[PDB]
């Protein structure tokens, strides 16, 4: 079925509020996106960097990730550039290898479902690092399916993304990067299937009804997965239903809790 994939911007918004929204007996949303770690450069190595809210959350996974968990929620480590001039595109094969590692380890260390990318604000070139693409994207790919092969990863359709088709059999869903209309249309080669052309920003929201037809037409034209960016702690029940009648013939109930964010 067709999968609502959600980002969640960490720095302002308690995850926990995915799991709010209820259809079918069941999470409304079905992958969380914690938006994000960073890939820094520090010299010549490239590291994982979690700032202070994203590590809070990782600290207390089993009260702010494992509850989504245990809802049937599948809870991703989004990862971002960060302005150090290194990013997934430009790293050399050490620095592919190492990023891959230190992100499946940290998959593993804080039991998540997986991954997605955002090749946003690398700011590539910076510190020395290459200006240009070296066609490590591809590679970091590769090298995160062979670790953790039965994890999540998505790929939010921005940066280098373009570089990614011969892998794209290792991507599970693409989602579209602007908001709230639909572009017919997939990148890096992705069927239908696996990606959302229409993403919904839940913060500047559009009509419900507006939600409801376009999602109609996502499902009717065979794609696999809507996107939701920024979802707030208000409650956006309105949107979710929207698309609960066009997508899935369905309604979308609130269970009333806004978890604040005090971290
Ligand atoms: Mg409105």
């Amino acid at each position: 079925g067709i999968k609502n994939i959600v980002y969640i911007e960490v720095n302002d918004i308690n995850p926990l509020n995915a799991g709010s929204y209820i259809m079918d007996d069941a999470p409304f949303f079905d992958y969380v996106i914690l938006f994000a770690a960073n890939i820094r450069g520090v010299g010549s190595d490239a590291t994982l960097y979690n700032n202070p809210n994203v590590q809070y959350i990782l600290d207390h996974k089993d009260t702010l990730i494992k509850p989504l968990q245990d809802k049937g929620i599948k809870v991703l480590l989004g990862l971002l550039g960060d302005h150090t001039g290194l990013g997934f595109a430009n790293m050399n094969s050490a620095q592919t290898e190492q990023f891959a590692t230190a992100v499946a380890n940290a998959v593993s260390q804080y039991g998540l479902d997986g991954v997605d990318f955002d090749d946003e604000w690398a700011e590539y070139g910076r510190n020395g690092y290459p200006s240009g693409s070296t066609g490590s994207f591809s590679n970091l790919i590769t090298a995160l399916h062979n670790k953790m092969p039965g994890k999540t990863i998505t790929v939010f359709n921005y940066g280098y993304t373009s570089e990614l088709t011969g892998v794209n059999s290792y991507i599970d869903y693409g989602i579209y990067a602007f908001f709230n209309s639909p572009s017919w249309s997939t990148g890096f080669g992705m069927p239908n299937s696996k990606f959302a052309p229409y993403t919904i920003n839940l913060n500047s929201a559009p009509s419900a009804a507006s939600a409801q037809l376009y999602s109609g037409q996502v499902a009717s034209k065979g794609y696999g997965a809507i996107g939701y960016y920024d979802l707030r702690a208000n409650n956006i029940v309105s949107v979710l239903n929207g698309v609960a009648k066009g997508a899935f013939k369905s309604t979308c109930t609130y269970d009333g809790n806004s978890y604040p964010k005090n971290y």
